[PDB]
DNA sequence: TGGTAGGGGAAGGAT
DNA sequence: ATCCTTCCCCTAC
């Protein structure tokens, strides 16, 4: 008969618009060959490999790509008797669609699904494969969404007194719309119960009546809490239909091995025909929910296959040497490397090059990756870029990968190829996801997303940026940091000549783009983000796209949902705040004596499960907990400058609590089978673990987002101040009761063997949140740690209680406390430590960070220096401005020189003095207007040069003042209409000779020396730069 | 729709 | 000139 839902990617082509640069032809004079052609051509389009040709859109006998498809614009491309019995499948993504009876009464569906979606109904639709290897979707009728409204509230307000009335209110609100969406909309199209629930704020809210209404489409909802009763607080209004078919089906989840089962009728699930499919897949199914079931044995992944790609293009403008623009026709997409890995084994099956202008790879790529057991490379020759592009995405619907990774591509690779696939060549994207048609293919640019549906796509740059600490992430600089794989760089002002001398030197970009596309596969499948990301979602309820790019706050907004929903409750729709963390005044200086460092074990939750800290059981008025006996039945705390009440357990459990417990049961016990599990379900076992840490980091944040989803900042602000009062406490403690070395003994006897030379003391010198740093004076730190942690055990006994526990982590040697949050230490097994110090900041250049490092180094693995940090402590360090320094400072002066070598004599590495810092916002969106990166931003988009995406690092470096400087400084002042204006691209200024400041460099490394080393004079400043001086030869100040 | 503390460097105004 | 403010980077919890 025909496709029921009009399959909108291409299949048929008979004329296009064909660009493609003229220095490709060979037998026009090389005058006539520097523009690009551009113009209509009728022609079907064509694709050559090896010497054969065929259209791009033709299906069958001889393909040069690898194809997963079935129907291919109504052809069922399937051997007849092809019938597979479906049982258990994988799903990895749900697709939320609505679906219309009228539309699909061509399709020879069951009763039961028209009835589902009589006029309108939600569909949801589970993808994934079998374990034979075929592409499926089971189409989930019946999830309907639903919301909550006060019926006290509203039968006054809407002067109705009965569900039907409310039903009636609505369908007319929603009849006399703007756009009139929803015409001959009725009452009989809604559902209305009247149930009992309770507001989850406070604890003396009591449960009232709510109309509960049933929604089929999730627009009608959207329009309804959006304008209908604007004075009405809604109930889960924003819960979509798949947060419902997981939640209200106990036992289901957005990722994992699903079974087909009878139904509640003795139900079974129906098989679409083919020509009723809406998925680029092999079998779709009809059921209801009761159809679903989970198996339980089924632990590995399916043969689910991975696409990593990355593209090259080129200019074709007056300027070919400056950066191309997606947005004009003459700059053109070059060439595009396409990997694809089988994601079950790892393995890379296939590798394809599509390219403008065939070509022939070189012979050393040929030969490594041959011998690297690598597959074969299969180039595709195209005349044009729309040919190319039309075959790669001819590709991606007909493989289907149903995962998809790069390096930077949702800020270029995908923005560039859809830009021209849409506002050049006019191409419509709805069917080239797994959808046939109306599909999402949207890219977003506070944070850049890419939603393709069916299409998981898992950029490595954001993955490396999360998981990896650089200055810059280049993706060889990337390589080679995290491979120790260093592979060859490239640039856009050397690609055209590579492209115009022939087909050798434009494989040698062919061999570029697929040695950048293995780099990034190794990456991926080095660090297992697909596995991570899918085990969050597993968690909490929330499909594989929603993890990724759609933020935190909605997973634990699930998991409460179901624990709400679960108890009674019912979560309202909502759609620097409260005092944090104080950290301990240090006394700064150098510490030889022992130090010993205890902290408490994830202070914030353990703080709410102990006090039952909740939405639920916080209250602001007194005569709420009047009727109770204060301290047994709830605790009292004066918060902001206000009385909070949280009743106590016994009482009403917290909801926070109760997920905070059960996550760390969990976690506990699926740690506790690391041992005797085979390492490729450790791998699992280990993702699993992470993905619990993530959330259960995650509640008390949540809890403080005012503005967010179910925001209550009296719960953060009770959390931080009881974690302050906690830390006091500790502090008081330890004081006051182990002044006298006769109690350390009596708590221990464990003192007699660690009694040191000197005078017995014990003192907290630094804390930070939940942290306590003590000095030992008096003692030996023979076993500090081992009596530390009976110490520690001690407190936690008799001062919190459990879950609170406070551990002893580490016991340092020396420890150098500079300022606040910013200190170096010297750990009791030799490991060195660096918090808050420019030594671990990336935005220093790696001159200066090895230098100070080398000094540091000096200060903690030099017996003569530390000798002379306690020699500058003999003194009050005041009287120096006119004393010597001691003689083991020497060394310092040395390394100082040595820098001013390393800053003027050349043939030194410029990249070995790049500073780097991060672009925050949109640069339209600032207070000074006068940064360094900003300067070079703006100077990199005059010189039409690689734009920054919006949130990367940009390098940069300091020239000299010249008369060039000078002058152009006033002229673009000019234009526009000494400070640190000279800020130059590393790029341009090592290509036109620019000289580095030479000054500024030094007078950095002397300005981080004084701040590092500020502590040991009392911490002053000018005192530390003066007698710093004495370490320079004056004709240097 | 990720929280509060921090320190220190760059730039600019006020004392 | 000296400070004193404010913004901005990136840390530590
Ligand atoms: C690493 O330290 C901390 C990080 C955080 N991070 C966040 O709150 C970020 C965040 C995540 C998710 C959502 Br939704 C919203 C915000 C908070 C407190 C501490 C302090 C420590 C001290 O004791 C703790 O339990 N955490």
């Amino acid at each position: 008969t025909g496709p029921t839902q009009r399959h909108t990617y291409y299949s048929e082509c008979d004329e296009f618009r064909f660009i493609a640069p003229r220095v490709l032809d060979e037998d026009a004079p090389p005058e006539k060959r520097a523009g690009v052609h551009d113009g209509h051509l009728k022609r079907a389009p064509k694709v050559y490999c090896g010497g054969d040709e065929r259209d791009v859109l033709r299906v069958g006998s001889g393909g040069f790509w690898p194809r997963r498809s079935r129907l291919w614009g109504g052809v069922d491309h399937a051997p007849a008797g092809f019938n597979p019995t479906v049982t258990v499948f994988h799903v990895y993504d749900i697709l939320e669609n609505v679906e219309h009876a009228y539309g699909m009464r061509a399709a020879q569906f069951h009763a039961r699904f028209m009835d589902a979606i009589t006029p309108t109904g939600t569909v949801i639709t589970l993808l994934g494969l079998t374990p034979e290897g075929h592409r499926v979707a089971v189409h989930v009728y019946g999830t309907r969404q639903y919301f909550y409204m006060n019926k006290e509230e509203v039968d006054r307000h809407l002067q109705c007194r009965a569900p039907r009335d409310l039903c009636e209110r609505m369908a007319a609100a929603l009849r006399e719309s703007p756009g009139a969406s929803f015409r001959g909309i009725s009452a009989d199209h809604f559902e209305a119960e009247v149930v009992e629930r309770t507001d989850v704020y406070y604890y003396e809210t009591r449960p009232a009546l709510f109309y509960r209404v049933y929604v089929r489409s999730g627009r009608v909802l959207s329009y309804l809490c959006d304008n209908f009763c604007p004075a009405i607080k809604k109930y889960e209004g924003g819960v979509d239909a798949t947060t419902r078919f997981i939640l209200d089906n106990p036992g289901f989840v957005t990722f994992g091995w699903y079974r087909l089962k009878p139904g509640r009728n003795n139900t079974l699930a129906q098989p679409r025909a083919p020509m009723a499919f809406g998925t680029s897949s092999d079998v779709e199914f009809n059921c209801t929910a009761d159809n679903l079931a989970i198996e339980g044995g089924m632990s590995d992944l399916p043969a689910y296959k991975l696409m990593c790609f990355d593209i090259a293009c080129k200019a074709g403008g007056e300027d070919e040497l400056a950066f191309p623009v997606a947005g004009h026709p003459e700059d053109l997409v070059i060439q595009i490397s396409c990997l694809l890995y089988d994601l079950s084994t790892t393995a890379l099956e296939h590798v394809l090059l599509f390219s403008l202008g065939s070509c022939d790879l070189p012979e050393s790529h040929l030969n490594e990756l041959a011998a690297r057991g690598l597959p074969t490379p299969v180039v595709l020759e195209f005349d044009s870029e729309f040919e190319m592009l039309l075959a790669f995405m001819t590709l991606v619907k007909q493989y289907g990968p149903e995962f998809v990774t790069g390096y930077n591509i949702i800020n270029f690779d995908w923005p560039f190829l859809l830009a021209k696939l849409t506002d050049i060549y006019k191409v419509p994207l709805d069917g080239y996801g797994r959808m046939n048609g109306r599909g999402v293919f949207r890219v977003w640019d506070k944070r850049s997303k890419i939603k393709v549906n069916g299409m998981v796509n898992i950029d490595m740059y954001g993955i490396i940026t999360d998981k990896i600490k650089l200055s810059s992430y280049k993706l060889n600089a990337v390589a080679e940091a995290v491979l120790k794989d260093k592979k060859k760089d490239l640039s856009y002002r050397d690609i055209p000549a590579y492209y115009a001398a022939g087909p050798a030197q434009r494989g040698v970009i062919g061999e570029y783009c697929i040695q950048d596309s293995l780099l990034v596969g190794q990456l991926f499948f080095k660090f297992l983000p697909h596995l991570e990301l899918s085990a969050v979602a597993r968690l909490a309820g929330i499909n594989i796209t929603r993890t990724i790019y759609d933020g935190q706050q909605i997973r634990v907004f699930t998991c409460l949902l179901r624990l709400a929903d679960q108890k009674g409750f019912i979560l309202p729709d909502t759609q620097v705040g409260y005092q944090g963390a104080r950290v301990h005044d240090p006394t700064s200086g150098f510490h030889v004596n022992p130090v010993v460092g205890f902290d408490f074990a994830s202070l914030y939750p353990s703080i709410i499960q102990a006090h039952n800290l909740c939405f639920s059981t916080l209250s602001l008025r007194a005569d709420a907990v009047a009727h109770l006996e204060a301290g047994k039945d709830y605790l009292e705390i004066e918060v902001g400058g206000r009385r909070l009440f949280f009743v106590k357990a016994h009482v009403r459990e917290s909801l926070l609590s109760i997920l905070l417990r059960d996550w760390l049961a969990m976690r506990k016990q699926i740690r506790s089978r690391i041992p005797q599990s085979s390492p490729e379900e450790a791998v699992l076992l280990d993702k699993q673990q992470a993905a619990i840490k993530v959330v259960c980091n995650s509640v008390y944040g949540f809890t403080g987002v005012q503005h967010g989803l179910l925001p209550c900042l009296h719960v953060a602000a009770t959390v931080t101040t009881i974690g302050r009062e906690m830390l006091l406490a500790t502090r008081e403690y330890v004081h006051a009761r182990w002044a006298a070395f006769e109690q350390l003994l009596a708590d221990f006897p464990e003192a007699a063997d660690m009694r040191a030379p000197g005078p017995y003391s014990m003192r907290i010198i630094y804390g930070d949140t939940d942290s306590i740093f003590v000095l030992c004076r008096g003692l030996t730190a023979a076993g500090l740690t081992a009596m530390g942690d009976k110490m520690a055990s001690h407190i936690s006994r008799a001062l919190f209680l459990p879950p609170i526990k406070l551990e002893c982590e580490k016991t340092f040697t020396k420890l150098l406390l500079i300022a606040k949050k910013k200190y170096i230490g010297v750990i009791y097994g030799g490991k060195m430590l660096i918090k808050g110090v420019d030594l671990v900041r990336k935005n220093n250049c790696a001159f200066i960070n090895r230098t100070s490092r080398a000094l540091v180094d000096l200060l903690f693995y030099d017996d003569t220096v530390s000798g002379a940090a306690a020699a500058l402590a003999e003194r009050p360090a005041e009287e120096w401005l006119a004393r010597p320094l001691p003689e083991g400072l020497q060394a310092f002066g040395a390394v100082l020189v040595d820098a001013h070598r390393r800053i003027t004599d050349p043939e030194r590495d410029i990249q070995d003095f790049v500073l780097t810092a991060e672009l925050s916002r949109h640069p339209r969106a600032y207070t000074n207007k006068r940064l360094a990166h900003l300067t070079v931003y703006y100077k990199l988009m005059a010189r039409r040069a690689q734009v920054p995406s919006i949130k990367d690092r940009i390098p940069y470096v300091i020239v000299a003042q010249t008369r060039e400087v000078e002058e152009t400084v006033a002229r673009l002042a000019a234009l526009r209409e000494l400070v640190s204006e000279l800020a130059e691209d590393p790029a341009y200024a090592i290509a036109h000779g620019v000289a580095l400041n030479t000054d500024y460099y030094f007078s950095h490394l002397l300005g981080a020396a004084c701040v590092t080393f500020k502590a040991l004079f009392g911490n002053n400043a000018k005192i530390t730069e003066s007698l710093l001086k004495r370490f320079i030869p004056e004709v240097w100040h």
